């Protein structure tokens, strides 16, 4: 009784319970198929997870759309003032590898304004650790996130005039989590990615008073009719600046 103002979850604990709730089962299907059959495994996540996501968000929030990496896109999207975009398993990949711990759920809600209001990233492997935006607290050399797979070619450049040291991981939510821990002090992407693979670290970034934006330090942008949304930078606030400006000295 009563709720929350303005099976009875506020938006913010029913992204971390998404998340939590993803999490054990993609640990169930981790421990059951095993890691003989590393693409077997990684599918059978990719779509257990989505199962049971698409099926709580019907059930828990009938009105809302939902975009997700493992499901058709109808654009109905574009209309609601309601999106949840998940990515039931980011870094499916590492999740496919034996003792990997680098994988993640990203549950986000955007809302229309007048924009991601409330989001949760589990780190399953790791005590299905659950960031959320309601709970999460707020320079001579960096330590730079980057994809262990694809890493972004821009970051070349930028190392001629400043000390870095990349430190290779998968997923984005991973990597993002790892700027919170204080493990790094940025995350740099670029070379592509989809808008699932950033809402969610985006939401608990500037929850968390981080700094999340595109390399170009315009806002990042969801709920587009494209989901693509190729590069960003994550980071601790005064380290925003640094980065930024190198990032714009690559160029001229
Ligand atoms: N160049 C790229 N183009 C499209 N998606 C990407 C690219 N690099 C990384 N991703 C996605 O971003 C997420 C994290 O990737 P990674 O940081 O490489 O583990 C995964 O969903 C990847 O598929
Ligand atoms: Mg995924
Ligand atoms: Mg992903």
């Amino acid at each position: 009784h009563h709720h929350h103002h303005s099976d009875d979850l506020t938006d913010a604990e029913l992204a971390a319970d998404l998340a939590a709730d993803a999490g054990k089962l993609l640990l169930q299907v981790r421990a059951e198929i095993g890691f003989d059959q590393p693409w077997t495994l990684g599918e059978a996540g990719d779509r257990q997870a989505n199962s049971l996501l698409l099926r709580r968000l019907q059930a828990e929030r009938p009105g809302d759309a939902v975009l997700s990496e493992e499901a058709h896109d109808d654009l109905a999207r574009l209309k609601s003032d309601r999106v949840w975009i998940i990515d039931p398993l980011d870094g499916t990949r590492e999740f496919s590898t034996p003792g990997r711990d680098d994988w993640a759920v990203h549950i986000a809600l955007w809302r229309r304004s007048s924009e991601i209001t409330d989001a949760a990233v589990a780190l399953p492997a790791r005590g299905n650790v659950v960031y959320r935006t309601d709970t999460v607290t707020s320079p001579g050399t960096l330590r730079i996130a980057v994809s262990a797979t694809r890493p972004p070619a821009v970051l070349h450049r930028i190392r001629q005039t400043l000390a870095i040291q990349p430190v290779s991981i998968g997923s984005a939510g991973a990597k993002a989590m790892a700027v919170i821990d204080g493990y790094v002090d940025a995350y740099l992407h670029a070379g592509g990615q989809w808008e699932w693979d950033s809402a969610a670290p985006a939401g608990v970034m500037l929850a968390a008073g981080m700094h999340a934006s595109r390399l170009d330090g315009s806002p990042l942008r969801y709920n587009q009719l494209d989901p693509y949304l190729p590069d960003l930078l994550m980071c601790r606030a005064e380290v925003a600046p640094i980065l930024l400006g190198a990032i714009a000295d690559a160029w001229r």
